[PDB]
């Protein structure tokens, strides 16, 4: 008689898909949460920009000694390390041609602030701005899409986990354990002269299955020697 | 002999733990993810008081027809559902507390504004809109703090997870599959008139422990019988 289907096989296959399965999950929401840390800091620093336009535009009409510091400052924030990382494979297209508009708009602008072009600014800063807001939208909603993905994967894999786990312990108690129980439920009776229990289920594949074909054989044999 | 410490009872317990571990990280990590959903969204509404406000005064310089829709449009977001949600236990108390500040200073802002007040805008805007802020990034940090959160608890669950599985499979190995094949080769053997190989080891508190210590027996007395 032979082994088919070892129990080592059948658990180590078990195990490995509930380890991956974790392994995925875990990996795939800590690539997407890492790619994320920096979402609320883009949103603050993006929407700031809307602001410091309109300031300008105040600057602009009061005669603002700040003007010229406050032009350096939107350079240096729409340039800002955090927007400039967004010009990258995983950031959806929008979001970077978006910021290559703002990039753009900003050239003229500048140069109208630097004419004191008042009657422009009046008749451009609101289209202007409407464009940074659809920019800060933009971020706001990319940002929503992966903490959802977070959620879905989060989900799946707590249920998933839930799920092999049941099957594989329902598994393991119906092909080991109360076999297992049977063949030593037997051997103890066997041990005290009851000899007229059922016999052994011989239908499993695995280990259990072998030795309750050899235990019914060393048992039917003393049953006849004694009986 | 009795069987002390049954496979039925540890395995149900190794299994317990590794899904006890995955509900509980999965559960806080929704949890918090729940709580975080409309994290962007509070940072750009907040974001967008700091522009709304100079653009308040924008309007008010250039005298502009749009400057009580523009009043009215700051405080219907002021209080907007993302933003009066805030005020909620799991919230910390300072986003609360410079939440509450922020509408404090809107009551006056939107007042002198009433009034037409240029010289005390002109005095109070850099103060007023430091404050919207400060607030900012606050959201901004405490929306870091929480995603952080994630990551730590997405970490120890996939890291609790695979070394719960490493264990557990390596008990079960030690405990239950190694000893079966001892049985499986013991039993083979005797069945083939092979009686002087070492006899099996005994050691084990559970069920193997016990069918170890009967085939021992069952095996002794034929070898003797033949042999």
């Amino acid at each position: 008689m032979i082994v088919k289907r070892p129990v080592s096989a059948s658990l180590a296959r078990a195990f490995f898909y509930i380890v991956l399965l974790s392994i995925l999950s875990t990996g795939i929401a800590l690539l997407t949460l890492a790619s994320s840390l920096r979402d609320a800091e883009a949103i603050n620093i993006a929407g700031s920009l809307s602001m410091q336009s309109y300031r300008l535009g105040y600057d602009l009409q009061s005669g603002s000694p700040q003007l010229n510091a406050h032009r350096q400052l939107f350079q240096q924030a729409l340039h800002s390390p955090v927007l400039t990382n967004l010009n990258v494979w995983y950031v959806p297209e929008a979001v970077k041609t978006r910021y290559a508009h703002l990039n753009a708009n900003w050239l003229e602008m500048n140069n109208r602030l630097s004419k004191g072009d008042l009657p422009w600014y009046q008749a451009n800063i609101n289209n202007y701005v409407n464009q940074i807001d659809l920019f800060v939208l933009a971020l706001q909603h990319y940002a929503e899409r992966k903490m959802l993905l977070v959620v879905a994967i989060s989900l799946a894999g707590g249920i998933g986990i839930f799920t092999l786990v049941f099957f594989t312990l329902r598994r393991i108690r119906h092909q080991v354990v109360a076999p297992l129980n049977q063949l030593v439920t037997a051997s103890q009776r066997i041990e005290h002269g009851q000899f007229d229990s059922p016999p052994l289920d011989t239908n499993l594949p695995n280990e259990l299955g072998l030795l309750a074909k050899t235990f019914n054989q060393m048992s039917s044999e003393l049953h006849k020697l004694y009986r």
